[PDB]
């Protein structure tokens, strides 16, 4: 963690201005968790960190308190193994993960990208990895998921390959959103593909044709901007538009070049729509049964990684929690009140001046063939 | 050749029987060429063969004969070269094959998909590679290639990386209509993207916004479908609806699992919408300067190919030219009666029977979200 | 006078070359064979038709099983002069066709399909309304379902038959349809055909109108299996529509003739495999039909009786480009095939040609192609 590396090194006083300039605050807001959350933490090796943020008290509106739950996880055993086993390690070891976060009081709990497996997208493989897309709705993850959500009375959101039996059998990168009933919510699919290094989804997937949903539930209004979307803040304004509170963000990504845009594009994200943002990554490195390449001029090799986790909450108002561990398991719990979200619209005035009817002329036009830029020249 | 292998093994009568089954005429209707064209095909090393197809004489409508040249080339220089002078040495082969469709008497020319480059998609590197882009109107091939246009007055055709300025130096797979007065007409953008295999296309550039324009010269109604588009019935037949009378089919394939389709396909599409076909593939391996792999579990390597040529024409009526060479350089210069079309039309009844009204109505049902598949179960 | 073209050009090639021709006009270097029972061979020697394995596979799965399923396409000619009663022209059929399914049934097929209203002689050149219409028969209680229901129950195996409909609910109408038999016996349901030709000799338009039944697909305990019926074969869309349905085998019963409809025999349903990822099983009628009265086909020909010769030639398909060899031309024939319906799936991962079609797209383009005020997609010259 960075945190840890600056409050190690840094004086009180001078670690208090740079911690405002960097986070959004002077010290952090440490939530203390019950002590039998951080008992199923320690004896399965992840970690676990709670943190607030609060609003101000209004006269016409309870304040709405809500607890969500961060999973950034790595894959369990060797990826040239049954791909049902590789499955079922996952999903014995997030189970724990998601009842360390239902008594961690949790209302909401999210994972990373494509959390079931591993990310094999690198080797463009479609044996046996396409075996792993499964049902939306009655697909075994749903399900098992399905009755967690309904015992322990809390929303789930977890992203998989999805398989569309209706739809001629096509694969999709899916977030699906189960209701704290049990019963399945919907689903979002990712809008936009990468095509970059290692990251050959275009490769299983086609760009997403759900829009911008955002999901009603008890615990505010929800929205799932998956993966690379992340690099848009079109999208991310989107779902702003249609009145997101809470916008998750589950990821991928390795690499140098990638890492320092990880506290830059969800945070912004927060920002400019005033509302909440959840970006999780993946942890740990993984490695292949046959070589690949990457599209630059280097030797096949089969090592996938390291993906860096680092999953934190920005807010409305410009600050944001301490990142995630970059190499081990962890649980990110944070308190927040679904308030601020007006609050932060009402006094920047962000949404007040947005000019979207400016903003869908120029974007029309600047779509259409014989668009010409609006550019000055020397006369 | 295929022809050739048959005629050396067959008696001439079973011949003609295997030839109008496989083919759509007992023997091959030869053209004659000027000796000058296959002069300059002798000297510089590349095939040229000439065919007829011809119509009924109409009562109300003069025979609209049209020589069109499809051309099938290999790249030339080492892909560890400056780019421009491989370009260059593709540039000046291909200007002697025009040359010749010229003194050929050729109307039309098309070359094969993205044709100024070694196809160095198989690598998924962009450097220097996107370099090869260049403007679709104002780019150097097209200001060499309109030159050529005017001086011969012939249509030409071709398919290369597009670069488009104005949006954002997007990169894209485009095909270009160079009018017989030497002005440039229009252009096309591949519709349907391949992410298969040493196709990595999906990498490079995104699905065409251009709909499906048919071209209207002098020498008849032309329409581009850009290669891997030739595996969707619906891209053909939607050419066919905005009255294409001639579908150039510019590719780029290899392969032990490719090579079947070749024959059916871009057939298939003239027997279908009752108009011309003319499917141009790329030929030789090229290698490249660094390791890649493929996406099965094989081994790093630098060879891509052998892309095996085969450039044939397929006719309304259901007939069709012999190949070209799989592994040699060559012109197929075809003369046509674009008349043929109607005939063909108003005797099978293709288009009256289409039912369209029903088809949009069913695909439009299919697309949506919550679509059911018209599936009867046992009760 | 060609009787089989994989016979001809293993006659006349060598093993070297013909695996190389092999490999580019079907999908296989050399023909997958399947190895039929001794009793099936011998019912077919005894009643002097073809009979012919091939088998198709798929690669491993982890979740799920191997889904292998046998179909049997039955090629045949009529039998007795078309001037006799029409009952026992119908008996004739029924009889030899009986012995041929019992065969499939030996063979271990699962799935068994007919040629297009294999019932009758194809007096559609006729233009004759009498007494060709009375070969019509209700498509669930007419005498035909009826009998091969029980065939269908005996030797557990669908059945899919095509035979012109007539609807007694619906005024009488007479229709071109295709019945889906289940392995219980049960009747499951029926399609009728899409698109009706009116080209020379095949006047079916006089005979019935374009069905209104849609693309449906059955869902059977042997796989998801559809029919394009006879002229539907020339529509992509209709090919497309099936299989964006789901369909795993598309059944193809025919009945064509002539020079100019054969080289279009071997490209069409093979396309119809490629484009959308399923099985395909084109099967045709054989043998040449003579009639009682003369008749004109729409050239500038003299009037004539004989009409044909159909060029059987049945084949199958496979979603990967790979495909059986066919039947005889004018011999009656069984063609046994084995297949692991998990191919489908395989192909459609690999290949990606639903991932990348686009239906909104062309959902939207062929509803402005079929407005009164539609304006083609043209580039001019300015």
């Amino acid at each position: 963690n960075l945190n840890d590396c600056l409050e190690k090194h840094l004086p009180p006083d001078e670690l208090k201005e740079v911690k405002r300039i960097l986070y959004g605050v002077e010290e952090d807001q440490t939530l203390e968790l019950p002590t039998s959350a951080k008992d199923i933490a320690e004896q399965n090796g992840f970690d676990i960190k709670g943190y607030r943020f609060t609003a101000r008290e209004e006269q016409t509106r309870k304040r709405r308190i809500v607890r969500v739950g961060a999973i950034q996880n790595s894959i369990v055993i060797p990826t040239t193994a049954p791909i049902e086993k590789q499955r079922e390690a996952i999903w014995n070891k997030v189970k724990t993960m998601i009842k360390a976060a239902a008594e961690a009081g949790c209302n909401i709990v999210c994972t990373q990208e494509a959390w079931t497996m591993p990310f094999a997208f690198c080797t463009r493989e479609k044996f046996p990895w396409c075996e792993f897309a499964e049902e939306a709705e009655n697909g075994p993850t749903t399900k098992m998921l399905a009755e967690l959500a309904k015992a322990y009375n809390m929303v789930i959101i977890h992203s998989i390959l999805e398989r569309d039996m209706e739809h001629g059998e096509t694969i999709w990168n899916t977030a699906v959103v189960i209701s704290n009933s049990g019963r399945y919510l919907g689903k979002h699919r990712k809008n936009h593909i990468p095509r970059v290094g290692d990251f050959n989804e275009s490769t299983y997937y086609m760009e997403g044709n759900t829009g911008h949903p955002v999901f009603e539930t008890e615990f505010g209004k929800l929205a799932v901007n998956i993966c690379y979307g992340r690099h848009h803040p079109q999208n991310w304004m989107m779902f702003g538009l249609n009145g997101a509170e809470i916008v998750f963000n589950p990821s991928a990504t390795i690499g140098r070049l990638s890492e320092p845009l990880w506290s830059i594009e969800a945070r912004n994200a927060a920002i400019a729509n005033s509302y909440f943002t959840v970006p999780i990554n993946r942890v740990g490195t993984e490695q292949f049964p046959n070589e690949y390449t990457s599209g630059d001029g280097n030797k096949a090799h089969k090592e996938f990684g390291p993906f860096y986790g680092s999953s934190y909450v920005a807010a409305p108002d410009g600050s944001r929690t301490p990142s995630l561990s970059r190499d081990k398991d962890g649980l990110l719990v944070v308190e927040l009140d679904l308030n601020l979200c007006r609050q932060v619209k009402d006094f920047w005035g962000f949404r007040m001046t947005q000019r979207v009817p400016l903003y869908a002329e120029s974007f029309k036009k600047a779509s259409e063939h014989g668009f010409k830029p609006q550019i000055i020249k020397e006369t």
